[PDB]
C-alpha cells in the first residue's frame, strides 16, 4: 500500500468549486491524498488584519472537505511559514500587513532582485500569527495534518534583519521548523509535512542537485540533523535524472519521505522508478503529482504527467476482494 497524493491551490470560492469538480475523477484515478495550499486565501476570522472578503469563504472550505471525506481522500491543507510570501512584484497578506516582519526591511521595492520574500524567523509576532492561522484552517477542514511549506528559503539571517543578522543559516532554520513543530505536534498532535530543498547540500555529490532551488546553495542543510524526524519530508525534483540521490539521504537520517514531481512525463517516470527502488522500505511513503501549470483546477483529472504514471503504483493498493457472489 501507497501514497498517492495531488498537489493543488486554492485561492478564490471559485477556484474551491473547480476543485470540488474534479475530486471524484481524480478519486478514480488513484489519489487518495490532496496536499491543498491556501496560504493566506481564506477569509480568516483569527487575524483581521489579513483578511478579505474576496477569497476563500468557510462555506466553500467545508464542501472541499465533505468530499474529500466521502471519497476518503486523506486532505492537507498547506501554508508556507517562511519562505514564498510574495511571487514577482506582489506582496503577500502577511507581510503588507505587518512589514515589520520582513527579514529584509526597506531592501527590494516591489521584489527588484530576489526570488521571494521571507518571514523574519526570529520574530515572536510571526509565529503567534502563523499558529493562529493553522489552526483555523486545520479546523474549518477538520483535519489533523499541516504542510508548512519551507521550500526555497534564500532570505534568512539576512543583513537587514536586526533581529538575525550575524546569526546562523542552519540553525535559524532549525529554528523555524522546531517553533512550527512544537506547536503542530508538540501541542497539536497534528501530523506536519515540509517541503526538503532547504535540507540537501546541493554541492554534495550523493544527494545533491544541480540548481539552488531544488537543493540548498545557501548553507541551510545541516538543520536536517536538529529536527525531530516524524516530520514528513515532500522531495521534489522535477527534472529527468538517472538518480534522485536525496531519497536515500532522507530514508537512512530517518525520515518518511514523500517523492514529488511536476512535469515532464518521463521526468515523472523516473521520479517513480527511482522512488520504487525503495519500495519496500515503510517510511518510502509513496508520491505525490503536481500542475503548478494549472491555475484553475479544472480538468485536474485530466492533467497527463499522473493520469498515465498513476496506475502504475495504483496496483499496490488494487486490494483483491473475491466475488462477493
Ligand atoms: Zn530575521
Amino acid at each position: 500500500k501507497f501514497v498517492i497524493a495531488f498537489h493543488a491551490s486554492v485561492n478564490t470560492d471559485k477556484t474551491g468549486k473547480n476543485l470540488i469538480k474534479e475530486l471524484p475523477d481524480l478519486q478514480k484515478r488513484g489519489i487518495n491524498t490532496l496536499f491543498l495550499e491556501i496560504g493566506y486565501n481564506y477569509q480568516w476570522k483569527s487575524d483581521p488584519k489579513l483578511y478579505n472578503k474576496y477569497v476563500l469563504s468557510e462555506t466553500v472550505a467545508r464542501e472541499i472537505a465533505a468530499e474529500c471525506r466521502r471519497l476518503s481522500i486523506d486532505l492537507i491543507p498547506e501554508i508556507n511559514c517562511l519562505g514564498h510570501q510574495s511571487w514577482e512584484n506582489e506582496t503577500f497578506a502577511l507581510l503588507k500587513a505587518y512589514p515589520e516582519l520582513d527579514e529584509t526591511p526597506g531592501l527590494y521595492p516591489s521584489n527588484k532582485d530576489i526570488y521571494c520574500r521571507s518571514l523574519c524567523s526570529s520574530n515572536e509576532k510571526v509565529y503567534t500569527i502563523l499558529f493562529g492561522l493553522i489552526d483555523e484552517i486545520t479546523e474549518v477542514f477538520s483535519v489533523k495534518k499541516i504542510h508548512v511549506g519551507l521550500d526555497e528559503v534564500f532570505l534568512i539571517g539576512e543583513d537587514a534583519c536586526p533581529l538575525c543578522r550575524g546569526k546562523d543559516k542552519a540553525e535559524l532554520f532549525a529554528g523555524a521548523v522546531n517553533r512550527l513543530y512544537d506547536h503542530c505536534v508538540k501541542k497539536r498532535g497534528f501530523t506536519m509535512y515540509m517541503w526538503g530543498d532547504r535540507l540537501i547540500d546541493s554541492e554534495d555529490e550523493d544527494s545533491g542537485y544541480k540548481g539552488e532551488y531544488e537543493s540548498s546553495c545557501n548553507g541551510t542543510y545541516p538543520a536536517v540533523d536538529l529536527i525531530p524526524k516524524d516530520i514528513i519530508i515532500c522531495d521534489w525534483h522535477y527534472d529527468e535524472l538517472e538518480r534522485y540521490g536525496s531519497i536515500p539521504y532522507f530514508l537512512n537520517k530517518g525520515f518518511r519521505v514523500l517523492p514529488t514531481s511536476f512535469k515532464g512525463i518521463k521526468a515523472v517516470n523516473a521520479l517513480i522508478d527511482y522512488s520504487l527502488l525503495y519500495k519496500d522500505n515503510p517510511a518510502m511513503l509513496g508520491h505525490m503529482y503536481t500542475a503548478w501549470d494549472n491555475f484553475t483546477n479544472k480538468n485536474l483529472s485530466r492533467y497527463k504527467p499522473m493520469v498515465k504514471t498513476i496506475d502504475k503504483l495504483k496496483a499496490g493498493n488494487l486490494e483483491h476482494h473475491h466475488h462477493h457472489h
